[PDB]
């Protein structure tokens, strides 16, 4: 399985070291990045869902398909052969791709393809016993596993702020919200047509990105909302 680091190992971009198995670089600004997505509705009506996992670089760049040889067209068949069934389960309801399930196989491959191949930690050369694409299953493990600790809906209910057809709300008290889970640090906040839409939360990583303690880091883009009348569109309104 994946390599393993010490739990003291160098911050990614908060210290200058070389990358390695152990060093995300130059991708050391990782993005758990969640949609909530109205019209069309999916996954539950109390959940943002997944959109993916992100390596960027320190200043905000990023790097996307980073690896050819490692890019793939049978996510699913990938993850069933790795006996992952409850994560594959979990990924229809929590990764949904908006237009249907039936997407969703070319969601996951472009998510793997543009951004996972960029993560330098994940390659096969840092496992031992490695066998053929288990960092792809164990990406998209990862993900998930952060994901779980980034929930969007319960923090910013819990700021009084819920999805109305009539409410509006204000970005500030949205970044505040999101930032209660995330060391003080908000999220970029996507909106679309002056609705909350997306979610982008910005860490730095000691380790490996599998398994390595993942650092709630500032956010090296802000929001393109605007500071009130931002609509939190209910789900299957
Ligand atoms: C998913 O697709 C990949 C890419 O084709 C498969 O991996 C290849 O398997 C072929 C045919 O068995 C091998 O000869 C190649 O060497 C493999 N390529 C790489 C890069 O490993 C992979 O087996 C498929 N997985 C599943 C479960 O269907
Ligand atoms: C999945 O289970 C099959 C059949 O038991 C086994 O051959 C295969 O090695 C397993 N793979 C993993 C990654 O657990």
């Amino acid at each position: 399985t994946i390599d393993t680091c010490s739990s003291d190992s160098p911050l990614s971009c908060q210290t200058d070291n070389e990358a390695s198995c152990c060093f995300n670089s130059p991708g050391g600004s990782l993005l758990q990045t969640q949609f909530w997505d109205y019209d069309p509705s999916d996954g539950p009506s109390d959940s943002w869902t997944i959109h993916g996992l992100w390596p960027d670089n320190c200043d905000g760049t990023y790097q996307e398909y980073c690896d050819e040889s490692r890019e793939y067209s049978n996510i699913t068949s990938i993850l069933e052969a790795q006996n992952r069934t409850e994560l594959l389960s979990y990924m229809k309801e929590y990764w949904p791709d908006y237009e249907g399930a039936d997407e969703d196989e070319s969601f996951w491959e472009h998510e793997w393809n543009k951004h996972g191949t960029c993560i330098n930690t994940i390659e096969p050369s840092c496992y031992t016993d490695y066998y053929a694409q288990e960092e792809v299953g164990d990406f998209f493990q990862q993900v998930v596993d952060l994901f779980k600790t980034l929930d969007s809906y319960t923090a910013l209910s819990d700021a009084g702020i819920t999805p109305s057809e009539d409410a509006t709300y204000k970005l500030s008290d949205i970044e505040d919200a999101l930032a209660a889970i995330h060391d003080g640090y908000p999220p970029y906040v996507g909106c679309e047509d002056g609705a909350l839409s997306q979610l982008y939360y910005y860490f730095n990583v000691k380790g490996s990105a599998i398994g390595g303690t993942y650092v709630a880091s500032e956010r090296l883009e802000d929001s393109n909302c605007k500071d009130s009348g931002i609509k939190y569109p209910p789900k299957y309104s």
